[PDB]
């Protein structure tokens, strides 16, 4: 995982659960329990899914759960830490970029594997956008979308229409329902 998000996913989990669960958790993969992580770091997925493990074992949640708070969480953490991806958009306009963003924020990286996040109009108030990653992050997902219509303030309807592996990928892909029209046919 990219350092500078499971960077996020400390201060998230903080805010989310408190000091004490966090320190331990860290101190529990052996990380300094103020580790601060840089970008010129990148951190295995499994020691975060230890981290995880332990934020569970000590809340008495399900880790996904966790997960999907966390999703649902980190968004004010992205906004706060870089407000530019959130600075005079809506949702939809975010949703749809995402994608994109996330191969530009993992170009650096030798070998990156970002999540793949799709997103097409399917009628003029809905869109698809189907998450699809080695990872299998179905609930951190979820939760971002969630996050997101909450910081937007934009309510919406997201619909889980399938969930599953294909070709050693996880995909999850769901029909997100704005409340207003938010697309226009035009001329391709
Ligand atoms: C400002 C907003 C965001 C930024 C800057 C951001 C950036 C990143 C980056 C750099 C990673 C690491 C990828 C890697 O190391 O391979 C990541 C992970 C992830 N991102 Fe975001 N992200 C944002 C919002 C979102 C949103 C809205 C979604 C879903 C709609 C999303 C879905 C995910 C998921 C599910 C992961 C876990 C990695 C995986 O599933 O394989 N992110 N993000
Ligand atoms: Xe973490
Ligand atoms: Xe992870």
């Amino acid at each position: 995982m990219k350092g500078t998000i499971v960077g996020t996913w400390i201060k998230t989990l903080r805010d989310l659960y408190g000091n004490d669960v966090v320190d331990e958790s860290l101190k529990s993969v052996g990380w300094e329990p103020d580790r601060v992580i840089t970008p010129l770091e990148d951190i295995d997925d499994d020691e975060v899914r230890r981290i995880f493990a332990k934020v569970s074992e000590k809340t008495g949640k399900n880790v996904n759960e966790i997960w999907r708070e966390v999703g649902r969480q980190n968004i004010k953490t992205f906004s706060e830490w870089f407000p530019s991806y959130f600075a005079g958009r809506r949702l939809v306009n975010f949703l749809m970029m995402m994608d994109e963003v996330h191969l530009q924020l993992t170009k650096m990286i030798k070998g990156a594997t970002p999540p793949r996040l799709i997103a097409k109009p399917v009628a003029k108030d809905a869109i698809e956008m189907e998450y699809v990653s080695k990872r299998k992050m179905y609930d951190y997902f979820l939760g971002l979308i969630e996050g997101s219509s909450k910081f937007f303030k934009e309510e919406i309807s997201v619909e889980e229409v399938e969930r599953g592996e294909k070709d050693g990928f996880s995909r999850l892909k769901v029909r997100i329902k704005f409340k207003n029209p938010v697309f226009e046919y035009k001329k391709n």
